[PDB]
């Protein structure tokens, strides 16, 4: 179901003449943090094949590299009429956040992300200030998952952000097909 442009830009190849604009509703819905799959050991499988795959690595440097990336205490996103819920233990901040438009990012790798950019401007709110979404998409489509950054600093700061991504998939996915997606998707 994916053309050749998005199955390129997924895949981190694109012409920035390609990339659009998206809302906040792209990423509707209620989210799960992949983290306590990491924790649990359920994530081995992901890791096992891929350190067999690549014999530049091994299994602990992936685990721990992914361990780096997944950290986070925010286990749940919601979203939805506007509005992103982040979802401590018990705890719980939200924000009707501004959209901000996107940035283009050429890695160390060669290829390319795009960051979607959105902005608190709720002088009441206890969400974070700046917030980006990047999941391998770059013109509308609903997001099947992504990665998410977050602070108060600045936009340039997320920007820079290679080392902690928290990622999130659907709350409706089984552990197995969560597996499965980092598998083969």
């Amino acid at each position: 179901p994916l053309t050749e442009v998005e199955q390129k830009a997924a895949n981190g190849v694109f012409d920035d003449a390609n990339v659009q604009n998206r809302t906040l509703s792209d990423w509707d819905g209620v989210w799960q943090s992949v983290y306590p799959l990491l924790q649990s050991g359920k994530l081995d499988p992901v890791f096992q094949k891929k350190a067999d795959a690549d014999k530049t690595k091994t299994f602990a440097e992936i685990k721990d590299y992914y361990h780096k990336g997944y950290a986070t205490d925010i286990e749940m996103i919601g979203i939805e009429d506007g509005i992103v819920e982040f979802h401590r233990n018990n705890e719980t901040t939200s924000c009707k956040y501004d959209y901000d438009g996107y940035k283009i990012l050429t890695y160390k790798s060669g290829k390319k992300g795009v960051r979607y950019l959105f902005e608190c401007k709720d002088p009441e709110s206890k969400a974070p200030k700046y917030i980006q979404f990047s999941d391998h998409i770059i013109a509308p489509r609903k997001s099947s998952h992504f990665h998410i950054f977050m602070g108060n600093d600045s936009q340039q700061s997320l920007l820079n952000e290679m080392e902690n991504w928290p990622t999130y998939y659907p709350y409706q996915l089984s552990s197995e097909e969560v597996v499965e997606e980092m598998m083969s998707h």
